[PDB]
Parts: C-alpha cells; sequence; structure tokens
C-alpha cells in the first residue's frame, strides 16, 4: 500500500530568522490532517512535520502539538478557523492561537513549546494531507491578518512577511520630467 501524499510548504530559506518575534496565520478550510508551525531550514523527506527535531507544529485535526512526536494540545479545527502561530526568539517560546484565543497546553500553559534553541533559525511551515485545503497568510498585508490585532500585535510579535523582500529589476533615469 502506497503511503499518503503530504504537501509541505517550505518558506524560502533566505527568509530564515534567528532573532526577533514573528507571527503568521493559517486558515483551515477542510478539518483533517494538516499541520502548521515553525520549521528548521532543512526538512527530511517522507517524515511528517514535528515527528523529528526539525519542526514545532500544531495539528488541529484532533488537537496535537508535534516536536519529536505528538502530544494532546489545544482543540480541534472547524472549517474557517484560523491558527495564529507565534515564535519568540528572545524568550525562546512558541505560542498558538485559534480564532485569536491562545491554545492552552493540557497542563495549563500558554506556551506550546519553551526553551527552544535558536540553532540554524526558523521558517513558517505547513503540511497538507491528501485532500486537505488550507491557506497561509504570512502577513504581507498586515490588515489582512484576521486575529493578529486580537492576540499578537500588542504582544510585540511582527508579521513574518517583514522578513520577505520582493526581488526587483530596477530601471534608472535622470529625467525629472519622467517623475514629474
Amino acid at each position: 500500500s502506497n503511503a499518503d501524499r503530504v504537501r509541505i510548504f517550505r518558506a524560502e530559506k533566505s527568509y530564515t530568522v534567528q532573532s526577533g518575534r514573528w507571527y503568521f496565520e493559517f486558515e483551515a478550510v477542510t478539518t483533517g490532517e494538516m499541520r502548521v508551525g515553525w520549521a528548521r531550514p532543512e526538512l527530511r523527506p517522507d517524515v511528517e512535520l514535528g515527528a523529528d527535531e526539525l519542526a514545532y507544529v500544531f495539528n488541529g485535526h484532533r488537537g496535537q502539538r508535534w516536536h519529536l512526536g505528538s502530544e494532546p494540545f489545544g482543540r480541534p479545527w472547524q472549517s474557517g478557523d484560523v491558527v495564529g502561530c507565534m515564535i519568540d526568539l528572545t524568550e525562546n517560546t512558541i505560542i498558538f492561537t485559534l480564532n485569536g484565543e491562545v491554545l492552552m497546553s493540557d497542563s495549563g500553559s500558554e506556551t506550546a513549546f519553551r526553551e527552544i534553541e535558536i540553532g540554524d533559525g526558523f521558517l513558517p511551515v505547513c503540511s497538507l494531507g491528501p485532500g486537505q485545503v488550507g491557506h497561509l497568510n504570512l502577513g504581507q498585508d498586515v490588515s489582512s491578518l484576521r486575529f493578529f490585532a486580537i492576540c499578537g500585535l500588542q504582544e510585540g510579535f511582527e508579521p513574518f512577511a517583514i522578513n520577505m523582500q520582493r526581488p526587483v529589476t530596477t530601471w534608472f533615469s535622470k529625467s525629472l520630467p519622467q517623475f514629474e
């Protein structure tokens, strides 16, 4: 029996962060096997996110946090729900929200992961199992973030897209009349 095909959406490695406090969202359209969170710049093939050391993710199918394996955490997704992903590379913590409300661990903690090591740094990541549908928003248009202002903005987290600069081709001219 062939294994499930899982799509993994890496960010360009050149956007990797080793400092600061960053924020992005992920909308669950379906309600099944998807994961979202923060990845190392290297991922191994044919391994699910957070099964090993290379990612720290939330699985909202039933509510799990994944890093070196799974644990019960948060609560399950409904269609339309938006997961907020936060990483704090000064405090060294990861926090998830669901429709702007922090997802608490089973033990009662706001931090989903703590005492994380900066190492090679982090990138936003998601995985989509077969059939599944979900959209990242890395916050190019900050106002488009649905729950940032409710939890993340005042808390000092910045939209991750600030780390992403459009490549450009420039055309120079000395002609004032062209720039009126």
